[PDB]
């Protein structure tokens, strides 16, 4: 049939997606600004069409829930047709190939762990080897399940630490995770992604520190439903804009040009 | 119809495949040795075939011919059906990706600079603002394309140098440009990706070294002819080998296991 405004799913991730400072007085896709929303723009640009961005319902990546089976988050929105794009930080795992197609990644990523400056703790081995600082995951994603599939000596203890912890060690977004590492005096330490890592690690109070080499290595791709059309289209428009160097200026844009710590 | 041995074309570079020092008394893909040839291993085993692994035939990489409009090199081979998959650092391009298959990134890389131990040089704006020192790239492939459409002005003032220099300043091979690099007193440096220049700065004489950020961020992945089956195969074990760690594996093993530079 004849074009249709594409739905894009995403997710309020600073600086992926951000609520602009006056976004009560917009309303539509002007409301969100960041990396995302800049390359939303870019896709549709290069790819011919035009999109409404919607904030992901339940505010989660994308699981399998093992209970109804039944995926939640963002890869649920494509697996159900709720919408015909995912443009967010959502990495790209083999249980999501499996059920959503991934364009080639658009930008690069490892999990890392934050301190509040000061913790004694440089390494993932470090954090097994000691039980004074608490640490965990979001409650849902990638890096939940690397360490509950994990069969990596570290990472395995680490896992059989963290699923038992009492109170839960997990938390349901990233700013709560960083909230947590920030108000803890040192007392947790929180795995998150390289890139949202370093993007806090620029943002005032400057309390906050990436430490060690990252434990794995993948990327962020734009998803759409299995099959879907748009989707070879979709994959062409990331390699273009990497290769005119456009995702690196977006990261440098969003990331270091307005950090706040110097 | 029934399984048929499937015909992997790679191409002879270091540490990926190279020739087991005893290849002159053993035949088949048991000459072989290295990186790819290991993943190799492992796709074959998840995705449930048998390969033989052949050699490309002119030692390229891959490009459209401008003259006879004839792809050479591994891309080649698939695009005419002289093989059936690629397993090789061939990097992923918007070219490439026009005319075949490429599985999820197996490994990430970037241009860099290779520089002999105590060149006065740091950058890639160092290169261009300078011409003591020459530089250059291999004579086809991701890289030399990288510098004939870049429109960043830095990496147009070197391809309009590079492309005009007299002798030239472009080699065959990464082990050229290598050679070159070791016996040019300083005065040749050579662009490179990032993942053979840090292999050979772990290889005696210890004499180079690898200098600057790289100046983009890419992948290489498995390539397979257009709408190839196999395709899909590759790609989920690709993603299973990675999350397993068994990539970071064969990274450490080729690479740095047996660095001889300490
Ligand atoms: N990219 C998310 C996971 C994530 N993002 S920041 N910290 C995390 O664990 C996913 O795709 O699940
Ligand atoms: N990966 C090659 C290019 C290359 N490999 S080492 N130095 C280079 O320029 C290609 O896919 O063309």
């Amino acid at each position: 049939g004849a074009n249709k405004t594409v739905v894009v799913t995403t997710i309020l991730e600073s600086p992926y997606v951000m609520m602009k400072k006056n976004h009560e007085m917009l309303e539509g896709n002007e409301r969100y600004e960041g990396y995302c929303v800049d390359l939303a723009a870019e896709i549709a640009k290069h790819c011919g069409f035009k999109y409404k961005l919607t904030i992901v319902g339940d505010g989660k990546y994308g699981a399998r829930d093992a209970d109804t089976k039944i995926w939640n988050g963002m890869v649920g929105e494509l697996v159900y047709g709720k919408a015909d794009i995912a443009i967010a930080p959502l990495t790209i795992t083999l249980v999501r190939e499996e059920v959503i197609d991934f364009s080639k990644p658009f930008m690069s990523l490892g999990i890392s762990i934050m301190i509040k400056k000061g913790t004694p703790i440089e390494s993932a081995e470090d954090l097994s080897k000691q039980t004074e600082i608490a640490y965990g995951t979001l409650d849902s994603g990638s890096t939940k399940e690397f360490f509950r599939r994990s069969k990596i000596a570290v990472f395995d203890k680490m896992w059989t630490y963290m699923r038992s912890a009492e109170p839960s060690v997990f938390v349901r977004t990233t700013a709560e995770g960083v909230a947590r590492v920030r108000k803890s005096k040192g007392k947790y330490a929180y795995l998150l992604e390289s890139t949202m890592n370093e993007y806090i690690e620029q943002r005032k109070p400057c309390d906050t520190m990436k430490v060690g080499g990252n434990l794995d290595s993948k990327g962020y791709g734009i998803a759409t439903p299995k099959g879907s059309s748009l989707g070879n289209a979709v994959n062409l428009a990331v390699l273009k804009l990497n290769e005119q160097g456009l995702l690196d200026k977006l990261k440098n844009k969003w990331w270091y040009d307005k950090g706040e710590c110097g």
